[PDB]
């Protein structure tokens, strides 16, 4: 196709068409959409930003990892960024849109799909980056394997579980921390070489069967998703949250049957109880009475689960102290509330269990419920299922907060303390009272730290709101870096702003990821910018944010 | 100091002379030497090669931070190749000598010492290259730590804290994968700019007590030590087995005390139940009833500790199946040991403890004893110890099997199945045997690997026998290589061997590693082959074993 | 000489010694010091920072331009940085003190001395480093012209012209813009070359009497110090506060004796009587009735002029409000003080008079006298000589404020708005007092804009509170900045900390800046990091406090 709505950077017309043309005799027409459930491909969908930020000028499906080498190939030749996505979903994060307009956005997801193997005695999997976690979930119970592994979802089921993992998120089992489950890895980098990661180095030795295969298409030695380190530098992490290579292929270990499974809720009366609950919850996560990743969820969330502000109140200003109480009352929840689960032989979930309710006993009014226990539309029956594994879409229901609402992401990190979680807590109250937004947040418990997931929810088309909102998290992002705290991942519009929060001994952290980036994609067409890594071609004057 | 047995490659007397003078002025005579309990730091140790190979020109004891930047500008000036050490107590990897001959060793461990801070709450400790187990467990003791924070120790307690986790080393506790605890690292690179990763990227906010402080001595935020990803690109592994930079400090987070603890052995009658122990062990590692990192000793390793060679036969060939039989009746152990622990409250221990016992009653002829019901000089006395983190020197015995014994470590990583192990175990003794020499081993498993040390030990002074070790040694690699099976890690003369059985595609993952190394090392001062990765200065024809 | 406590970058001893054995042979030995009333110019007198910090390597003194040059040379044979400087007295901003540590201080002044040309018809004169204020004070006495021209002198008559002059320094009459009466400077360049500004570029006619001088001797073209601009682009600003050349000669415009003049002084009651002040000068600085750059002193500056911190007080923490007051009263003056000069006829003086008074009258309590007025040891009479261009010493007594004081200028700009002053007012004082200092400041009076001098006077010896004088500066700097008030000068700790204040759009003005400097200056020798500036073989992370 011909007239794109936004060219990339320094490219012609005329060396765009002849691009495109290229591709798609190399992808079939149905492959290659150019810009003149379902999510987009095209553009920020949780607009916060306006026009002429984050717009693609084109969407290309490979077929396959030698379509992958292609184009590379070609983007090397004519210079042009690519932006690869998996599957695109996490609106808030800014879904699949490029950081630089006029990129091809490279849909890894339509076709390269595959569940490559569930392999029981490893207790692991081998997966596409379109295999969604819905996907892995169905391959599961088509073959007999739901009652002998489980997977471990992110609160929606939709994602994609490389791009999960490659990205760093978490689930709510034991086998929370996704990153840290990986092993064996396949990239194709900006050079266009293939290479694998960890014992992935080490090839399967040659047998008659697996002869003439492409390098894609052979199979793994043995150890290659077992043991995550091989030997020598463990460069898996660079792939993490980088623009250093598109990852095709990654093993993820999957936890066995506990053969005992017992989810619970866990309600804290009021506001101020997130002190003691986290002084409760930090010596026994340390100790691993608490086995999955717990959360701590605002009445919020899981009010608007179940319904919309509307529903609620009439109030268009942000809900008070006091109707927050009376919400509350009106779910039977707390002010804030936890959830978490007890895996294995009944004899130890019940010891564990009898500590984590004695500990949780000096806070007053506090009530323990089972699944059963509570209503047909509580969050606790839909957490049940999200704790053991099983992916749904029901928690999607409070991006409808508002109207027509998008929503965004604040994520810092904070110490499993009481006064720390109380302190961070605070600050973002405070500023998203001044925004005029209704603060809607959880916490979400590591071993030695806190995930703080902020929802700012706004009305996409109020000029003035996503003003407000654009406000908010820079603002946010200041005042947590002022009181020691970062965040984990954010949106394209804030990547710039959160890496200059890492500047200790000035910016030595991002200058050195500078060096490994312009050393491995010298075009610099692998995209520019993810995480405020920008190659040498690319001013910092004219694309910072 | 003027005339140095070696001189780094390309460099003259007298510019050798030149910024030995510099150093020696920086750092004062005491700490400089050149060459013209108490490990060397001169030369390979556990001689296998031979003269002129592994050799330094001198050892250079930085006295701080400061010390290793002008140390690093002084290379990449004069182009002197630097070889970064922390204790170089691992004769067998080599102990602290160099790849390349007329490297300055770079002992950091002497001067910087410093146990840097133990955290409670957080549960993490930050330490220096020169803390040694031995030291921090002191530390530890000194201010009533002893019963609220516990170590994980290596089977010798003298190596480095921090050392031990850059190589990426295992450890008997639940925290027993090392580099896996490890969380916020400083690091001076071959540019000479400081650096700390993840969370130590994100500074501590300005106080007036902390103001005017060099970079080095500044204090980090509060999650540097409590999450190890930070934001964009995890480097952290950039920097294990690597020649990427020169690691100053290091936070590892210490496992409190669980309140319970047993550990325990369970005696194998037969050389060939190794096969049912290790079908045994996968289900209860994999569904977490295995607690710790369990291993499985060979007879000789536990012989070894209480006596030498000549203790239990006069014979100089090897010893017999037969007579390994004799030595296990003798000293009332298996053939084949497994060493475990259970940590946690009685009520818990006592379901995982009937569920082992159980499973592995299945073996004929299987003994069970606790501490207590084995001899004083047993080595479930020593490993219990060993087990719960305090740190001893008891198992040093072993390294005197043999006269003038050195040893070597070969070590491949094979599945948690008895299939498996077997067919390793049968190619490394039939090698072993094929050499002359004792098989020795263990197999410490891993989650979902094993870690198979075999431990080749043969006389320093005999020309005819280090030249079989050489030949068992490649032998080794290439046999495990085509039965899919690599190394985790290995002396200075296999390095480039072990490297090159990593080849899938052609050498992919090398190839990435040297332009990673070549963009941060321009003048390549920065121990060239490491890992077998050689900046471009160094000729592979030249250099490569 | 042969062996300095610290050698600049990348440089040998050996380099070293053969530069100054290089240097004493063009200036003599006399004019070379090797570090191993009269200014340091070794180091920083108003110690903040720590050792290490700012301290010089050697002075050099040239004996006049063509020692510059050969100066220049042998810093780029050498890549030696040289730090120029006229005179060195402004403790408060570094003194003299080098930017990076090894550097050679180019002490100016020593023998660049004259006093070139007193041009009366054209009223300018034309001067060396080395004219103090005092020194063309006794030059225009000593051949009658005290009664033709004046000068123009900041608040203690020791500095340079030329310094103060590049510098941006401000005066007390109606020449006070220092900079703005410049016209026609002699620079010699980073590549040795010899240029003069503006109407400077247009030579001298030949003549037979000007025949075969060196370029640096040549006279100057008829308006070289009459017209500014010359033809083409003004290039003059690139010498001021920059790291751009070495000046050597400057020419400065001269206000001729105005045949009348009265200095004032109006007493301000209440320490909130600064607001109308501020509301009163806007106007009237604006419609031209106030002829000079009036003053606007708080108590503390005359209080200290007077006398040491312990002649009004024990106290050791700041003095109070109330007691503000009791001094106030005790010397006849007001919390705030205006002092101003009336130049010219005595029918306009009269004038401009009755419209000042009538003005400052709706402030009650308000008090107007002239010197004469007042006490032997008052401010103004020592003020009435300031604002006509009569240089002294006197002021300097405030320095002494504490013990071993050392002081240091936080300098901000502010509108001419009573509301503003107010809001600036009141984020330094909560500061000071933060960190346990008395609030001591002036405002000087531009025509729309306000230079704020925040004096901050503390122990020189004191490790405690040299750090919280640092805090008390960066948090300054940021509050400032966070009220959209930048800084116009400072002192070498806090040059990169004030330009990085200066960074709309991504910092495209020092981006900008280092673009010139690396073009003219390619191997960096002109003082690296003057302004945050700094070129290319100076590492960021290295060098930026
Ligand atoms: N296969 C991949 N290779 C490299 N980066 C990837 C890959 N897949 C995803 N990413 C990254 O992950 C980010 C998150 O996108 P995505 O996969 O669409 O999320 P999700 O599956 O959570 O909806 C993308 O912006 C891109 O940076
Ligand atoms: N601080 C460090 N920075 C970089 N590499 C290091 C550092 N300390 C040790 N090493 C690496 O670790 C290897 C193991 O050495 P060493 O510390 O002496 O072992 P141990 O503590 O097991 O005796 C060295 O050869 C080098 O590869
Ligand atoms: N001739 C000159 N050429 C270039 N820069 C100069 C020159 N003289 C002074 N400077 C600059 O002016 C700054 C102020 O120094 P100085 O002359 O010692 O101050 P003062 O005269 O106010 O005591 C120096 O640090 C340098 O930045």
């Amino acid at each position: 196709e011909f007239r794109p709505l936004t060219l990339p950077p320094k490219l012609s017309l005329s060396d765009f068409n002849e691009f495109i043309q290229d591709i798609i005799r190399i992808v079939g027409s149905e492959n290659v959409e150019v810009i003149s459930m379902k999510p987009t491909h095209t553009h920020d969908p949780t607009h916060v930003m306006d026009q002429d930020y984050f717009l693609a000028s084109a969407i290309v499906a490979p077929r396959n990892v030698a379509d992958v080498q292609s184009i590379v190939g070609l983007a090397n030749k004519f210079s042009f960024p690519l932006w690869p996505i998996s599957i695109g979903r996490n609106s808030g994060y800014g879904g699949a849109a490029p950081r630089v307009s006029g990129s091809v956005v490279l849909d890894m997801g339509k076709n390269m799909n595959r569940v490559l193997e569930v392999n029981v005695e490893g207790a692991y999997c081998v997966v596409e980056p379109g295999v969604t976690y819905h996907d892995l979930h169905n391959y599961l119970e088509a073959n007999n394997l739901r009652d002998k592994l489980w997977l471990d979802v992110p609160d929606l089921g939709g994602g994609s579980v490389l791009g999960n993992a490659v990205e760093r998120g978490v689930g709510y089992t034991p086998y929370g921390d996704h990153w840290m489950m990986h092993s064996g890895m396949e990239v194709v980098l900006a050079n266009g070489e293939l290479l694998r990661t960890g014992m992935g180095a080490l090839p399967d030795p040659k047998r008659p069967e697996t002869m003439g295969l492409k390098p894609e298409d052979q199979p793994w030695s043995k150890i290659a998703h077992l043991f995550p380190y091989g030997f020598g530098p463990y460069i898996d992490g660079l792939f993490s949250q980088s623009n250093m290579g598109i990852v095709t292929k990654i093993g993820i270990w999957l936890m066995p049957n506990p053969g005992g499974y017992q989810s619970y809720l866990i309600t804290l009366p009021k506001d101020g109880d997130l002190k003691q609950a986290v002084d409760i919850i930090r010596p026994l996560r340390l100790g691993m009475a608490l086995q999955n990743v717990p959360t701590i969820r605002h009445i919020l969330l899981d009010a608007a689960v179940l319904g919309d502000k509307r529903s609620y109140s009439s109030r268009t200003e942000p809900l008070s102290d006091e109707e927050l109480d009376k919400i509350a009352k009106q779910l039977n929840l707390g002010r804030w509330n936890f959830y978490g689960a007890l895996y294995g032989p009944e004899p130890i979930r019940r010891v564990l269990w009898e500590t984590i309710k004695d500990a949780f006993s000096a806070i007053p009014g506090v009530k323990f419920y089972f699944p059963e226990d509570t209503p047909e539309n509580s969050v606790l029956r839909v957490r049940d299922k999200t704790m053991q594994g099983i992916p749904t879409y029901d928690e999607l229901k409070w991006i409808d907060w508002l109207p027509n609402g998008a929503h965004l992401f604040f994520s810092p990190i904070a110490k499993v303390s009481g006064e720390d979680a109380m302190m961070q807590y605070a600050v973002t109250k405070k500023r998203c009272q001044e925004a005029g937004l209704d603060f809607i947040g959880t916490f979400t418990v590591g071993m030695r730290e806190m995930h703080h997931i902020v929802c700012i929810v706004f009305n996409k088309k109020d000029l003035i709101q996503k003003r407000k909102v654009q406000w908010l998290m820079r603002t946010l992002i200041d005042d947590c870096a002022a009181n020691g705290w970062g965040e984990y991942r954010t949106h394209l519009a804030f990547m710039d702003q959160i890496m200059e929060t890492y500047n200790w001994n000035n910016s030595s952290f991002l200058r050195f990821n500078e060096v490994l980036k312009n050393a491995v994609d010298p075009n610099g067409i692998i995209a520019p910018g993810k995480s405020g890594v920008w190659p040498s071609q690319y001013s910092h004057v004219t694309w910072k944010l």
